[PDB]
């Protein structure tokens, strides 16, 4: 049962985090050979609390690929920057499986990462990699990240360094979602790269009815000002086309979702610009971002906001630019992961 709702976006830290590996060589940040290693951590809720979700970051000397509850989340490299996952959960345990490679002979190699999981009740915990996980070894076994795997008999992973105490140094979080990939939009009155003053109205459905949907991320900004609305509740609003907000939805509904905006050009320019995560329960999410799917208006109806408003006498929104574009450029300030 779940009382969270919509709030400002809560960024996973690396701070608390650890470095860890084999222990195959006893020097922490010391040489390791080219080798693939498995770690796992099973996490359970704290008492009468459920988990819903989780925003991860990872970073990996050299390579990682992640698992939750037996589901390839994804895949990544680095350890100068983080990866930024997304991941539905079971409510009250989560097996967190790694593989991480090191590709360079006589080098170091280390895995990272902080998983915020967001609970039924509106609370969070960061959980850290630390010498809790358990590691072979040896190259990983067929199935190592299935829960059904038993990993009693594994070795601790082995702690190659701290966030502000490692060979690495402190890695830079990610955006929370990319721009890139993403477009200004507007009604089709923004013309020779001004558009009127006033409001215009932005719908988006999304609608997996064979599937789950969890939670949602949205990444927002907005030439001059915008108002966002999911299933008609107030998400939040924001003034800035310098600065984007970053916005979790913690209770979607599990089929239908319908993202609204109200955005107001001040004058000259006009945009508003989005990228949106949603989770499923089955592990997989997908990305929606501002484009041409989106329905516009240029006058706002009363009830503009509601789900299943009849859409009738509103256009195709008009792509202004892939982000990047003038007036605006590629600058955008985006919250941390
Ligand atoms: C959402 O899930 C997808 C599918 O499981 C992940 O990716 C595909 O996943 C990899 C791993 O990062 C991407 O690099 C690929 O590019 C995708 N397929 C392609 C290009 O062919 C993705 O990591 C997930 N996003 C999350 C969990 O935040
Ligand atoms: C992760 O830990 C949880 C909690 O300890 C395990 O689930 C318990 O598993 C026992 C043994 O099957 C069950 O009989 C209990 O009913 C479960 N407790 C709860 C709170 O669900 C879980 O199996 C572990 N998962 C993995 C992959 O090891
Ligand atoms: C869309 O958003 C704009 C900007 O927030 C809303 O605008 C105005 O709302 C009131 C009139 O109802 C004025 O007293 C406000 O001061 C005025 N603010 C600005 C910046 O114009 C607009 O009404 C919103 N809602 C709809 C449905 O349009
Ligand atoms: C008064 C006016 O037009 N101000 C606009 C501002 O809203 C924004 O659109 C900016 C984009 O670069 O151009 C500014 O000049
Ligand atoms: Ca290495
Ligand atoms: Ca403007």
């Amino acid at each position: 049962k779940i009382t969270a709702t919509p709030s400002q976006f809560q960024p996973a830290l690396l701070n608390a985090s650890k470095w860890i590996w084999t222990g195959e060589n006893p020097i922490p940040g010391g040489s390791n050979i080219i080798s693939t290693r498995p770690f796992r951590k099973n996490i359970t809720a704290p008492c009468g609390k459920c988990s819903v979700c989780a925003t991860i970051v990872v970073a990996s000397d050299d390579a990682h690929t992640f698992y939750v509850n037996g589901v390839r989340i994804g895949t990544g490299a680095g350890f100068r920057q983080g990866q930024a996952l997304f991941v539905a959960l079971q409510p009250t345990w989560n097996l967190f499986a790694i593989a991480g490679q090191n590709l360079v002979a006589n080098s170091p190699a280390g895995i990272m990462a902080s998983i915020l999981v967001h609970f039924s009740d509106g609370t969070s915990e960061t959980f850290v990699t630390d010498e809790s996980w358990k590691t072979l070894r040896a190259a990983p076994p067929e199935n190592f990240q299935l829960p059904s795997t038993n990993d009693s008999n594994w070795p601790s992973a082995a702690v190659q360094g701290a966030y502000q105490n490692s060979v690495w140094g402190p890695p830079v979080l990610p955006p929370v979602l990319p721009l890139r990939g993403s477009n200004w939009i507007w009604t089709s009155d923004n013309v020779n790269g001004a558009a009127p003053v006033g409001s215009r109205a932005f719908r988006k459905t999304v609608n997996q009815c064979t599937k789950v949907a969890v939670c949602a991320t949205v990444l927002i900004a907005a030439d001059d000002r915008y108002t966002l609305y999911v299933n008609g509740a107030t998400v939040g609003s924001g003034s800035s086309y310098t600065v984007a907000d970053a916005y979790t939805i913690p209770n979607l509904h599990p089929t239908f979702n319908t993202f609204a905006i109200n955005a107001t050009n001040g004058g000259g320019p006009a945009g508003v610009i989005a990228t949106i995560l949603i989770t499923y329960s089955d592990g997989s999410n997908e990305t929606v971002v501002t484009d041409a799917s989106w329905k516009a208006i240029q006058t706002i109806p009363q009830g503009f906001q509601p789900p299943l408003i009849d859409e009738f006498g509103w256009e195709s929104a008009k792509i202004i630019g892939a982000f990047g574009v003038a007036p605006w450029g590629a600058g955008m300030v985006i919250p941390s992961a």
